[PDB]
């Protein structure tokens, strides 16, 4: 029952990041805007780490899930917090841009699904217990 809303948040963020990197293909608005702003701030703060990610990934359709699962499990190893959720969205965004750059566009819809499933199954309980997305908007939005 949460599947569609979590999918909408993931697709809004990924569409935004792909557009920001030059690819125009293929309140809920307050949450989407706060996440876009948080993702931008995160990328500007950790630009070096994105460069290290884009140079060590060697993304292929066969390894993309293994890479996704490895990084996401490491990110949340010590538990969840809002900063790690922002890193999770940012990582997904970076993986999608890298997939399109390497002519592996087929991975974009796959990564969106892996992100929505992880948000649904592992992050949603923490999100609700820590004030919901309205709390996130207060801490990261405007
Ligand atoms: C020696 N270590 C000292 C401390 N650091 C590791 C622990 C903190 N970093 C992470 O957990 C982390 C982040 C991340 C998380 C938040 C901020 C910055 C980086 C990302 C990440 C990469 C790309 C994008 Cl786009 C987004 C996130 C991946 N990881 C885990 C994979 C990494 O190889 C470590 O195991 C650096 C090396």
């Amino acid at each position: 029952f949460m599947s569609q809303s979590n999918r909408e948040l993931v697709v809004d963020f990924l569409s935004y990041k792909l557009s920001q990197k030059g690819y125009s293909w293929s309140e809920s608005e307050a949450v989407k805007q706060a996440l876009r702003e948080a993702g931008d701030e995160f990328e500007l703060r950790y630009r070096r780490a994105f460069s290290d990610l884009t140079s060590q990934l060697h993304i292929t359709p066969g390894t993309a899930y293994q890479s996704f699962e490895q990084v996401v499990n490491e990110l949340f190893r010590d538990g969840v917090n809002w900063g790690r959720i922002v890193a999770f969205f940012s990582f997904g965004g970076a993986l999608c841009v890298e997939s399109v750059d390497k002519e592996m566009q087929v991975l974009v819809s796959r990564i969106a699904a892996w992100m929505a499933t992880y948000l649904n199954d592992h992050l949603e309980p923490w999100i609700q217990e820590n004030g919901g997305w309205d709390t996130f908007v207060e801490l990261y939005g405007n």
